[PDB]
């Protein structure tokens, strides 16, 4: 009778490329199935938008402060209580395949099979793996291989108890390497642009303007761009783009030159510059990103496909998700770690039609530290007082209507600076219709957007007279959300 459950969740995935969220960039079936036969949630925020962090949070139902593991650079306390060890202690069978990016060795797992390269990353083609303790190579590529450990796990467990499944994607990571079926696919295709793609920053404050996530400075040449032929890369066999190139099978690596080709041929002509330049680049990033998302929706296609195949996809409580959110070139930028909305928002859709109506939606602010505590209560398991989050099972259950007692805010804290991509600490609020911030290290500045005036977070009023009230009212539920969080030294002064 307890239901099973799959974990479904991307690295890098985002709103935007999603069809059942209004996205026009891509078309995303097999997401979409999961939207429309159960529920999308419009209003799930990451609390700290960084890999790491947010696997910690999804795992514990805590806060970064309180599960100790705050940047990328961290390693995951084991011993820790995590919803997958309560679950196996209830009679679960569990499981955790893919991208782990926690260091430590996966405890409260039945089975386990983690990616080991490139510091758990992973590599998108041929990729190592730590497998119940030893050290593996699966030939072929990622998002595909990850897919299939999934379904052999399935095949091969214990029928008599139920499962859950951590089913971990390292796409659509950078560097955007698609399926060797998906190479070249979008050459000809024109993506639409953001209107914010050559922002200026006007209306933001310094760690807007202070960052290294830019399409127009950060995205290099070889790793990201693509831009060397193999001739090139054979010449400096150091060189980073070859060290992943070099793992895809002779066929592949064909495929590959022949569908980079034009691209390399366009920058060669020398005549992109400036603003030209600019709108080349995002093309190309739109183009090698989208297509490695296309085989993640695949692949959660044959997920579906074969849970119907055994009679178990109504007895599975099926989830999808993405770590964080990322920047699609809004405010000229791609990757996470700012609290603005792109990143901070995370897909999430839930099928599982014993308590969830069909084609339901939800605005409930609803954050990462609440996947723990619905797991456990779906599974019959009492919920640890110590869990942060809350059970998700009222909104689910109702059709996605915002309980009465739904808290107020979402809490959001980032701490990893100075670091890669140089986006300062800051910790906030989003509210219904409103979104404070404090930039808190290494500068002392406020902002403050009004999200229905202002979605694309353009206009920082914070100060603005009109606002003061608003204002107010904001930080007082701030300080209080951090005393409930117990986030007692936000700043870190102590
Ligand atoms: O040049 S790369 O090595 O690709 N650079 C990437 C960054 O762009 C990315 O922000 C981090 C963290 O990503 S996270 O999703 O793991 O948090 O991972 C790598 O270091
Ligand atoms: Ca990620």
């Amino acid at each position: 009778k307890r239901p099973n459950i799959i974990f479904m969740m991307t690295d890098d995935h985002t709103t935007q490329a999603m069809s059942c969220y209004g996205g026009n960039l891509i078309q995303t079936p097999n997401m979409d199935r999961i939207a429309n036969e159960g529920i999308r949630f419009d209003n799930c925020y990451a609390v700290n938008a960084l890999s790491g962090p947010s696997r910690a949070c999804i795992l514990t139902g805590k806060f970064s402060h309180e599960n100790g593991f705050t940047d990328n650079a961290s390693t995951f306390n084991g011993d820790q209580q995590t919803f997958p060890k309560l679950l196996q202690q209830a009679g679960y069978q569990t499981a955790m395949i893919g991208k782990w990016h926690l260091i430590s060795e996966p405890q409260g797992f039945d089975h386990w099979s983690i990616l080991s390269g490139q510091h758990e990353q992973g590599d998108y083609y041929d990729p190592d793996f730590w497998e119940d303790g030893k050290h593996i190579v699966e030939k072929g590529y990622a998002t595909d291989i990850i897919t299939d450990k999934a379904i052999n796990f399935l095949e091969n467990r214990d029928k008599n108890k139920p499962f859950c499944m951590m089913y971990h994607q390292k796409a659509p990571h950078r560097n955007w390497m698609p399926a060797p079926r998906h190479l070249g696919i979008f050459n000809n295709t024109i993506f639409p642009e953001p209107a914010n793609l050559f922002d200026d920053y006007e209306g933001r404050g310094k760690a807007a303007r202070e960052q290294d996530m830019s399409i127009e400075h950060t995205l290099t040449n070889d790793w990201d761009l693509k831009l060397l032929t193999r001739e090139e890369m054979l010449k400096d066999t150091t060189n980073r783009l070859y060290s992943v190139y070099k793992r895809m099978p002779s066929e592949v690596q064909d495929k590959w030159d022949s569908a980079y080709a034009q691209r390399i041929a366009e920058y060669r002509k020398g005549d992109l510059k400036g603003k030209a330049l600019i709108s080349w680049k995002y093309q190309q990033y739109m183009r090698d990103y989208l297509a490695t998302v296309l085989a993640v929706d695949e692949n959660i296609g044959r997920l579906l496909n074969y849970l119907e195949k055994i009679g178990e996809l109504d007895n599975t409580i099926i989830v999808y998700t993405s770590d964080q959110g990322f920047f699609l070139g809004e405010h000229g930028w791609f990757d996470k770690r700012f609290m603005y909305e792109e990143c901070q928002r995370m897909p999430l859709i839930i099928r599982y039609p014993k308590a969830i109506k069909a084609g339901s939606t939800s605005s409930a602010i609803s954050m990462n530290v609440d996947f723990a505590p619905t797991f456990l209560d779906f599974a019959g398991v009492e919920v640890p007082s110590d869990i942060q989050g809350a059970s998700l099972k009222p909104v689910l259950e109702n059709e996605g209507k915002t309980p009465a007692d739904w808290r107020k805010a979402a809490y959001y804290h980032y701490y990893e600076y100075p670091a890669e991509h140089s986006v300062k600490r800051h910790y906030g609020i989003r509210t219904q219709d409103f979104k404070l911030i404090h930039f808190y290290n290494d500068i002392d500045e406020w902002e403050m957007y009004d999200m229905k005036a202002d979605p694309r977070e353009m206009n920082n009023i914070f100060g603005k007279a009109e606002y003061a009230k608003k204002q107010k009212e904001l930080m007082q539920l701030l300080e209080e959300t951090q005393k409930q969080y117990k986030d007692n030294d936000p700043d870190e002064k102590e």
